[PDB]
């Protein structure tokens, strides 16, 4: 007999179980793992799992994670190359690549491999340019729109509420304002519904967005968009902000709440756009990954954005091949 | 038509999915509505369904609830004398009978919450046939049996409250006594949740030092520090608390959402809860009692072979025998 | 030698974030197992005139102590045992009534923490805030009123039912008064910030497809009819009032509609409490939201305003 | 005026106000990110200041950390090189200096760590005279006596993180063998934080069941369990994780969360951490190793006496030798 013979005596017949909300994480560089500790911060999964193609870099990951389990509520941290580990997921984020031609040749392998272990998964995806990558992965993977999830304009929103936030001396969840469309230099900045406690602040200050406005928000939406920029020109790379919104869009789908988020999702027959594009709107997420979308009063300049943004993807994805 | 569909648009087909981690209560006096705030603030379930005879009650209960859940993160919350309301049920807390008067041993509810649980033990498994049920109701240990007579589960998801509450009674008065935090005062409180729990003195410690070794005489009459007076106390409590405010709810609560975060997480810890304990430490009937088990998504898997001293086991048998002799009695 | 000496080797209390609970009734109790339960205190002390019910209360919360990070709870009828607190919670009580139970109850509070932020529950809310103001002698920033915290949490609720989102998804404000004279202003009401007035015009008004009129009235009667069930409310309450606790003592400047002193805003000419927007952080109350409200809403406030200072104007002390 | 002072009336005039559980982390590499991340994630602070010489990457991860406010409960987050945004600190981690090449022994680093903790320590202490510091950078336990040294505070305030990371590693293998959770194993790792840590074999156990009595040649040759080589993996954790990533750094970052949760919720859990142990055990020098702990808001309030046995004092004794005749030399 071992030790654990006879120290613990059976009372279940042995199993070989399955998870109940597994999480994979694909591509452990910056922001995988600042996606991962974060997952493993809410306590939001019973197994996680990591892929990547270094074998060594992803084991000394994964132990360093297992070293801790004492301080976390994960009984399983696994990881290999092999996407066989990554089975039963139930939600699957991928942010491996490089920081167009040279991801979709990494997404090609990726998603099939991802479908074939966890058929009945939500992807969210994180790699850039996320917008493009998120169609791509909607076609490779075949599966329908409302489980294929961009995280789109969701960190661009958080970056446009911490802005506001300070400028107002409030918390940023007292904030409320969405940059919406295409993620990087072209997002849209839905001045209309920036509000405090239901104050429309377009109402007070109708310059709000212009060239002559005493408050300048139209700077307030270009530190937006430069946030990426300059926080990669300081330390290298943008993870632990990109990190969180992930986990907040999990705690929305893994516990069901039908939350409103400005995720990516495939917006053809919206707003006049003819082309299969995914841009960013407030979207409802819940177990069933993104279920709804909220139909919007944008002006004329806000929907001339959005198909402005959704010409310049297809124009990308039309000679995309396979 | 509706401002629902003027303002929502849909992306994926309507339909109607299962829950994912849903949990009963059932019966929502003292105890279950303090089962049910611990279970919420811990966000351990995605839909809460509540079952009770007292139908004004049960729904006042329902709507209290409901208004906060803004605060919450369970988006579903639902209430009906009718068992159809906890249909797929993950885990079934059950709270509903009788409780103790002032100086009444649980052991004199018997019958009456018998009767009960013949009710209401056949109900549950029909809606959730999948499900875990955890027994509340005195005596907890009796009624776990009779939960594990009466619904056909197997033993591993029929569990009893048992003593999780009494050790934790017991590592407070510790704590209180060493000035350290409950959590790394180590002591387990085993056997019957009532007047014939048996303190394991053998693997009281703290920080892995043995206090039986620091003090032989701990647990008998010539004890300076008078370690049968704390496991007096551990007994008495429920009694105490009773004579003060007429029951007790809020350490149970937080005792069974202790439980239930266990097994809904999968993580595979220890807790002494009352299962059936046959042919250990030469027990001979399927006596229900708390030894230390292992809980996870699949229930009770695993309980920890002890090395109980002489004096320990004793009181363990000492305690089976008087459990056996109501279970032997029952129709 | 004891065996806390032989075990114990020295190396090395004021309470860092100490909280009161002013009476263990159902309220209370809510209150309190809310608050341990988001681990927002390191010292919980309880406070009420029934000795028995008080200890046998604050021993079925210590029995839960593993559960908990709360290593400190404390309960006497007599409020040397509220020392030092950061916030006090009063949720006592059963008008006449209530006002000599403040009478008694504020002076010990600022007596034994003078200092502290005083969250009043007790209704009638908005009158016995005034009177703990008054009391207590506080500046406005330290005195709130749970006001219509809960009315504005209940309309949510109501919302998202309507809508089939999370209720922290769905943004609306009730204020003013919290009984049946509470204001819905519905130019706030929005999802992702869309405006539904402008979608739906009507709102508010009699001829409404959506209804909303009768959304407020459930609002306000579903404190009634969950008393006629149960008895009373609680839980509802008690979440509310953890949210509240967690603003200031983690110091976060969120905004919630509690009760302050409005006079000198929208009209309002004398001493009287009313639910606005509130900025709430570690010094309280710090600021109020500018709000431009409807000829209708003001008209409101400021009934409800002569309706609380034609009782207010009486009370002597 | 300005849209602040159009939209927000005051009702408290303006004031200088105090932070309430301010933390400080010193060196934002990977071991400092790691625990700002952890700490800002169990919602542990209402303000987290960091400190670099690198001034860039410094402002970098704390405007990355800033664009993710809304996800977190911490109003205020700043960084400097200038010790000044240090001001009015509870708690003080110092993760800076150099780290372990590979194969490199943590000691290696000692002469090159005290003269960066020389600059370091007394700059904490002339902002935050009344704080709790964490020491992290290694050799931890020489390096936590140095900042003793340089800083005046008394012995309960400054901590090394010790052991506490060395333990969660000892009782997750330990959880792997016996298939339960790490928190319903119970075995400390004392001593250095290195390649001389002391496996206290006599206090192992599981439910209180000492695992020693039931494999008396548990940690010995001849032991058909091979624990010794359970503890081996521990030693040789840190050297294989660098191998393969470079560096460690998410399971530090947890345990110094875990200790600062201890502490800043006042709860007196035991951690084994660093502390000075003259006195104990035949130690004759004022040596820093870990050894159980109870850890409160006043930081290091009291150790636990063990009843080690003979060879596990042995073994601790030559691990205090090993630090002690590197503290000699320093000057
Ligand atoms: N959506 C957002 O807002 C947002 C924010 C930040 C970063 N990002 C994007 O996320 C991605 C990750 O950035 P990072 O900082 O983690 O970069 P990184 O270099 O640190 O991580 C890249 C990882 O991808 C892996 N990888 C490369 N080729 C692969 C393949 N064929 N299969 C599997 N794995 C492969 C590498 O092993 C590496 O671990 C970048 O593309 C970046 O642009 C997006
Ligand atoms: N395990 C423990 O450590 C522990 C601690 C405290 C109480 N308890 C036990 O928990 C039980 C609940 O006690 P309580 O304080 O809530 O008493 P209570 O009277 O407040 O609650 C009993 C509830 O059960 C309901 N009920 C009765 N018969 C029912 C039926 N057939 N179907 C559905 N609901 C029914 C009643 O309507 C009532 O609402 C008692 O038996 C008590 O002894 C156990
Ligand atoms: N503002 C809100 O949203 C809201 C919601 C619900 C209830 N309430 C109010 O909260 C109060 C509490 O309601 P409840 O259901 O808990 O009532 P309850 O009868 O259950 O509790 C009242 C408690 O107050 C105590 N008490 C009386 N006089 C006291 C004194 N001088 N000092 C200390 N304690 C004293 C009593 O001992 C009793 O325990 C009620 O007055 C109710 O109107 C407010
Ligand atoms: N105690 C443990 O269990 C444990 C576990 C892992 C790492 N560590 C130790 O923690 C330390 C940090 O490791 P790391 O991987 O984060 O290193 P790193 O190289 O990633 O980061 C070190 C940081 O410290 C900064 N720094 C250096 N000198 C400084 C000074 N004089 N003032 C301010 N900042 C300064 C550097 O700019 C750098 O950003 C190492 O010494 C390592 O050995 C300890």
């Amino acid at each position: 007999a071992t030790l654990k013979e006879k120290l613990i005596a059976p009372v279940a017949e042995e199993e070989t179980t399955i998870p109940n909300n597994k999480i994979t994480v694909v591509g452990v560089g910056q922001v995988g793992m600042a996606c991962a500790i974060s997952i493993l911060g809410k306590s939001l999964t019973d197994e996680l799992a990591l892929v990547d193609v270094l074998e060594d870099k992803l084991k000394g990951e994964m132990m360093d994670l297992q070293h801790g389990s004492l301080f976390l509520q994960t009984p399983k941290i696994v990881a290999d190359k092999d996407y066989s580990v990554t089975a039963n997921s139930k939600i699957v984020v991928v942010t491996a690549g490089v920081r167009v031609q040279r991801n979709v040749n990494v997404f090609k392998f990726i998603i099939p491999q991802i479908v074939k272990y966890s058929p009945d998964c939500i992807i969210i995806v994180v790699s850039n340019p996320v917008d493009i990558l998120t169609y791509v992965t909607w076609k490779l993977s075949g599966l329908p729109k409302h489980r294929v999830i961009g995280s789109g304009c969701n960190l661009d929103s958080a970056r446009f509420r911490y802005l506001m936030a300070e400028k107002l001396g409030v918390h940023p969840s007292s904030c409320h304002g969405w940059i919406l469309g295409e993620h990087g230099d072209s997002s849209v900045a839905v001045w209309s519904g920036v509000n405090v406690a239901g104050v429309s602040l377009q109402e007070l200050n109708p310059e709000m967005g212009t060239d002559n406005d005493s408050e300048n928000w139209k700077e307030v939406h270009k530190m937006v968009v430069e946030s990426a920029y300059e926080v990669i020109k300081l330390k290298g790379y943008t993870n632990w902000a990109i990190g969180l919104s992930v986990a907040d869009l999990i705690e929305s789908m893994l516990k069901n709440l039908s939350r409103i988020h400005p995720v990516s999702t495939m917006v053809q027959g919206m707003y006049g756009i003819e082309n299969e594009v995914f841009l960013s709107l407030p979207c409802v997420l819940n177990a069933r990954g993104l279920t709804s979308v909220i139909n919007q009063k944008l002006k004329d300049d806000e929907v001339a954005q959005l198909k402005n943004s959704a010409d310049t993807l297809w124009g990308i994805q039309k000679d995309l091949k396979d």
